């Protein structure tokens, strides 16, 4: 019994009903922060609470959406691209990742500063994006999921209209033909470790 357990006896249900689903739009945000006010935060920008602490090479961002009651079941996305275009990157998501109707509650952006103080190698990754059920049973509904892939999209493609430069996919990460910037990891499950991913019943609903 689990969110994995739903998704295999429910996965050809799943995709029947998200590909016949309309075209899921997202109100974007405009009064949000730019890169250079996100790396100096503690604040808030449209429900989402913005930390940002130093033992973290990151600027996290997390919204207490009373809705999402189902529990982590460790589903999350990378956004890679150049290390240089991180602040190019993040004004062109903003509207996004800060929107009222986006299905992540949680996500984080790396701290080009921090990176450099901890030196930390930054080829990829440099946003992350936490996903879970949205229903309190844990199970994710087909219209959530089919929102979620909606909104990866929107993401991919803001990404290239804006001429981002890709960045280098983390190597425990695996991504279709199509996701130049955006990859899937699963933390609660070698390039053995990668093709159990790629037929991970989630990634796969987010791909065929």
């Amino acid at each position: 019994p689990s969110t994995n357990k739903h998704l295999k006896n429910n996965f050809n249900s799943l995709h029947n009903q998200m590909r016949k689903m309309p075209v899921s739009h997202f109100k974007e945000a405009l009064d949000v922060p730019d890169y250079s006010g996100m790396r100096q935060s503690f604040a808030m920008s449209q429900g989402f609470q913005l930390n940002n602490h130093g033992y973290d090479v990151f600027i996290h961002a997390r919204r207490e959406s009373p809705q999402s009651q189902g529990k982590f079941a460790g589903d999350k996305f990378h956004i890679s691209v150049l290390r240089d275009m991180v602040p190019q990157a993040f004004q062109a998501l903003s509207g996004l990742l800060f929107s009222e109707d986006s299905p992540v509650d949680k996500w984080k952006v790396t701290d080009m500063e921090k990176v450099v103080q901890q030196a930390r190698v930054s080829l990829g990754a440099q946003f992350t994006l936490y996903i879970k059920p949205d229903q309190e049973n844990s199970q994710y509904s087909a219209s959530f999921l089919h929102k979620t892939r909606q909104f990866i999209e929107c993401l991919e493609s803001r990404l290239s209209e804006n001429g981002v430069i890709s960045g280098q996919c983390p190597e425990s990460d695996v991504h279709p033909e199509n996701w130049k910037y955006l990859s899937y990891r699963n933390e609660l499950r070698g390039e053995m470790q990668r093709q159990a991913l790629r037929e991970e019943p989630f990634y796969r609903l987010m791909t065929e």
